[PDB]
């Protein structure tokens, strides 16, 4: 029906930066001190469309860490359930240390349609959050089977989390873990070093070079990113046009986003391509290996010279094309 | 203007076969390379077919046994589905992984004939019959293929946790969903292993958590129809297959129209384990009160015919009271 919009049944909300850690990888170089959100009540406003919103399912929260502030997480989470949407958290779990704390915080995340909790574990976040804080949170998540409990480790050669895993014990007997490589953004592109960042993916095997996915997330920055990739945070990508919008506006304007709508059909070498043939790899400082898909997304439009260049042959591909 | 049908049409597991290249010491179906028990090849070829053809299914998964073990008649029933455009869903030891060729060719297939997902097993129980090697090349070469989702199953007790087995396989499993489970005591596990290393960190008292994970109907290799897909399932007496030809939509019917699973769905095993605490029962019952899962407590609640009719009286009630 030529705008299917196959994004309006999910969306995120970047609760603020500020975090409890200051891991050493972090893509928002969150921390105590970081100052970056939008206004508690702009974001009130903000969850209360998407929970009258008829086609959202989902509503996702993220930071920074979202159990900073668990009065307002809380708060936004009542406004959600007389409209009984489904929602998901993702967390350091800094608040496992208490297990009455943990008893609390499902009953409420049961109680409030949680459908999924993410724990993200490894040596980037072992400095500001005890392993016996992620046992307590992951064995109490076994009396809430309707909860789908994840654990998220960020990984490097030198930080593979193996101590980790072992040290959690049983407690991650039927958790989902995902260990991932390093996007090189935020933190991670000045405390880590780029040689013990897994390299995957190259420049040639184009064929591989294809997005994901598309989610909407609306950023502790205010912009209106197409996916919660760490990588698309740096690019100048948004889907706001200003302050007060609509979430069937931001679904519009992701649909007829000519630069997303080319990147879904016609796949990173076709950005690629462009370089290469105007000889513009160096001069944009496209990295020749990468540790994902991502990777070559955060290159490609991380500033306005990069993202304009492509505008006449989208203009010339428009044209060609409908 | 039609208000919900029957649930648990959409997905079908069969079971291929129960021989297999393994004989992992926890197997709850007791595999091995001289293992008899399964459906005829044809028979199995009706039954794929059938599902291909059914409207309402949209996943069929495939397993054993090891499905790889007689590719050529995996490859086979997957092309009968292949018209009909079903995803299928596989699970293997990824013996298979030792040859280069098997691993191009066999992704080559899987990508060209809808396979979505393909779960491997390895730990410290199937280490003795497939190299690490060989699981390493199949995580490696299923990066070609996003399309497809991987995970890594591992099957674990106290004293074989697996955890030098993650660290062997290196950065292959980066972006691969690992899940460390505990055993259920059925098949060899029940013999070949200590009950004390078997974790059992569920009990009695979290009422509210004794839920079943949801049912998902499993054609089986003893011939038999289960309404779930858990070892547990095959100690109770609850079966849905009356008759060897019975169709899809029959087997659906049944599930449906069951009124034990209809109230152990809707009201959870806290609606039979009162009905036995008030009767001073759960000691007659053998009810554990520590178990490795909530399977654990389905397999004692109805593991007999005499268990599953002393219910009755009081599923009556229900369904009179209800309805
Ligand atoms: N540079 C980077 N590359 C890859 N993943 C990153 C990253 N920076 C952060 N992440 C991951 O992004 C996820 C969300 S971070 C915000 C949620 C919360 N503070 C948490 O840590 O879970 C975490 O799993 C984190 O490890
Ligand atoms: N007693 C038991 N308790 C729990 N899981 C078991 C089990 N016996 C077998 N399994 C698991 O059931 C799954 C399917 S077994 C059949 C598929 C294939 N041979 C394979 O091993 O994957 C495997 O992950 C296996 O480890
Ligand atoms: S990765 Fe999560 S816990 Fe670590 S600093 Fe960033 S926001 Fe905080
Ligand atoms: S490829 Fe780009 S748009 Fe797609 S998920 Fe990754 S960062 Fe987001
Ligand atoms: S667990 Fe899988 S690989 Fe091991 S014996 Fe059983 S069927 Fe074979
Ligand atoms: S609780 Fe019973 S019916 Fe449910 S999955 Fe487990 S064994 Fe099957």
């Amino acid at each position: 029906y030529f705008q299917g919009h196959m994004y309006n049944k999910t969306v995120s909300i970047n609760l603020d930066s500020r975090c409890n850690a200051s891991c050493d990888h972090c893509c928002f170089s969150s921390s105590p001190t970081s100052t970056t959100r939008m206004e508690k009540e702009y974001i009130r406003e903000l969850v209360t469309e998407f929970a009258k919103n008829k086609t959202i399912q989902v509503i996702s929260f993220t930071g920074g860490e979202v159990f900073l502030d668990y009065k307002f997480l809380k708060e936004l989470m009542e406004i959600i359930k007389p409209y009984e949407k489904q929602i998901t958290l993702i967390s350091n779990g800094f608040w496992g240390l208490s297990k009455k704390k943990v008893q609390e915080y499902f009953h409420d995340m049961n109680s409030l349609n949680v459908i999924a909790l993410t724990i993200s574990y490894d040596e980037y976040h072992a400095p500001f959050v005890k392993s016996s804080s992620i046992k307590n949170i992951l064995e109490h998540s076994r009396k809430y089977p309707d909860i789908d409990i994840s654990l998220n480790m960020a990984v490097t050669k030198d930080k593979m989390s193996n101590h980790i895993l072992e040290e959690l014990g049983d407690s991650i007997l039927g958790v989902k873990i995902t260990k991932f490589p390093m996007i090189s953004v935020g933190a991670a592109k000045t405390r880590i070093k780029q040689e013990n960042i897994h390299k995957f993916y190259s420049l040639e095997d184009e064929d591989s070079l294809h997005c994901p996915g598309y989610a909407i997330v609306y950023h502790h920055d205010g912009e209106i990113y197409p996916c919660c990739s760490p990588a698309i945070f740096e690019t100048k990508i948004t889907l706001r046009e200003e302050y007060n919008q609509s979430f069937e506006r931001t679904v519009e304007k992701l649909n007829s986003n000519l630069l997303l709508f080319i990147l879904r059909k016609e796949g990173f070498k076709w950005f690629l391509n462009i370089l290469k043939e105007n000889n513009k790899i160096e001069e944009f400082d496209i990295p020749y290996e990468f540790s994902s898909i991502c990777g070559v997304c955060g290159s490609l439009f991380n500033s306005a010279e990069k993202i304009n260049y492509f505008y006449p042959y989208m203009e010339k591909y428009y044209n060609e094309n409908f």
